[PDB]
């Protein structure tokens, strides 16, 4: 059953997503203790770091100045963390939080931040926000890995059909009708015709964040 | 095709499976390299204290070579003198290997239980001495439930074991460190799908090593 699925393909999700989320909010834990640059530094520029996130920086409200993780990038001229929408959602919500997609101030490349705010452990002042970068793509992947059937794909949306990941990075940061036609999501598992051929169409909310995932299988060999 | 079919079913959870035993160990990895950067006491407790360290292993501990103390992420474990963590097996496990590394089962000190443990050596920074070793134990019951929730057969289950045979983890507990022959009747590895009658019924057994540790995914499919 299709519903099952997908219920089974949001739990997943959940896992891989809430694992991001426990490993920013760890190292943010680790900083927020002693926010010295170097301790910063350590912190952030480990093997699990690097290879959970595609960049992570530490932006600071008093100069726009950063700490990150990648050498090779320093930001340019223009660059203030305090203008992108991670350092403004992370102090906006004053906790742990993930952007929408947004487009990547030096790839252009879509993709969403985990963000959390830096608070002064004295005083209690924020002092700037971390983002740690993901990457759809991989995202789509994992998402992906196992599949029961071998004929369709798992993607994600936003409760508003904004597209989270889907396999086709074209789509990422797009309303799902560009894939799916349809511009609302239909919980229920429903038919949906796709290039003249029926497809089951189905989504699962998606425990921690607001998005759902979807499942598009081909009906004659979904059944 | 069957043969290739049951093979495919293996490899996919020994895949899984190294992908969360690498997790477990990139984890505890991390924590370690934080600790050597500065293993002032109070910063080894804020660091193994947190919940992605407390929730991702069942327990961790720093032993210290230099009077056999010890810090550890559980606040009602507090072993008194007789517990001496530098002669335990993941203490020198880490320390022979002089860096990270997965026990083979052994009993659990305050429980009895069979786990295993992630273990890495910490060094001083500066003077390159040995300061002692953290564990990160390792719930093999709570393996045994990870690689049998996917299940794309019918009836039958999943189960680890080492190069040699040693059960890591089986959904009955009780067969944990102890040889496959006890439910398989087999005590050496086959590899390829093969027949094998277990109480009067056959099934299909099948091997899959797991990425990053001498361990074998193992299927046992009842053949319908
Ligand atoms: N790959 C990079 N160097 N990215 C730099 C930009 C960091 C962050 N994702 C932003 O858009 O603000
Ligand atoms: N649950 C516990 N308090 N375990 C204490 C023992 C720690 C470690 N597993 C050992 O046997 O040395």
């Amino acid at each position: 059953s299709v519903d099952e699925i997908v219920d089974g393909v949001s739990k997943t999700t959940a896992e891989v997503i809430n694992g991001r989320k426990s490993i920013a909010q760890y190292a943010t834990s680790l900083i927020e203790s002693n926010p010295e640059p170097d301790n910063v530094r350590t912190i952030i520029s480990q093997p699990l770091i690097k290879n959970t996130f595609l960049l992570v920086g530490f932006g600071l409200e008093k100069d726009g100045s950063n700490i990150n993780n990648d050498p090779s990038w320093n930001p340019g001229p223009t660059w203030d963390p305090r203008v992108r929408p991670w350092y403004k959602d992370a102090k906006n919500a004053g906790k742990l939080v993930i952007t929408a997609p947004y487009a990547d101030s030096a790839s252009g490349e879509i993709l969403v931040s985990v963000a959390t705010p830096v608070k002064d452990s004295a005083t209690g002042q924020f002092l700037g926000s971390i983002f740690y970068d993901v990457s759809l793509a991989e995202l789509a992947e994992l998402v992906n890995e196992v599949k029961l059937f071998d004929a369709g794909y798992v993607f994600i949306v936003s409760e508003d059909g904004t597209t989270i990941a889907h396999p086709k990075k074209e789509f990422n940061g797009k309303p799902m009708s560009e894939f799916l036609g349809e511009s609302k999501i239909n919980v229920d598992t429903h038919q949906v015709i796709i290039n003249g051929k029926p497809y089951a169409v189905s989504f699962s909310d998606v425990e921690g964040e607001d998005w759902y995932v979807g499942v598009v299988i081909d009906e004659e060999i979904a059944y």
